[PDB]
């Protein structure tokens, strides 16, 4: 949320997306063997409601950034200002 307000820290952002993604891929091999009353599980859903609050807000971010890539080029923005390269005003995007 912080790196994404401003610009100049892109690199960061990646970097930072990029060691989320190996993070996520290592606590996913944890789980390749798994059982349906296994103790792996169990301690995965506790240290998932453990930290409900910060995985809500990435679950947020993720949602919101992913409900763009259709709600944009699919009805109207698409057609609104077909000149060429992305031009937009930034007062039609608001309302569309």
């Amino acid at each position: 949320m912080k790196l994404s307000q401003d610009s100049s820290q892109i690199e960061l952002l990646k970097e930072l997306m990029d060691l989320q993604k190996d993070m996520v891929v290592m606590l996913l091999s944890m789980l390749e063997g798994n059982v349906v009353n296994g103790t792996i599980g169990k301690q995965m859903v506790d240290m998932l409601v453990e930290s409900s609050n910060n995985v809500e807000m990435i679950l947020k971010f993720f949602d919101m950034f992913l409900k763009l890539k259709d709600l944009t080029s699919s009805d109207t923005f698409k057609e609104y200002d077909p000149d060429g390269k992305g031009v937009i005003s930034k007062r039609d995007f608001h309302k569309a």
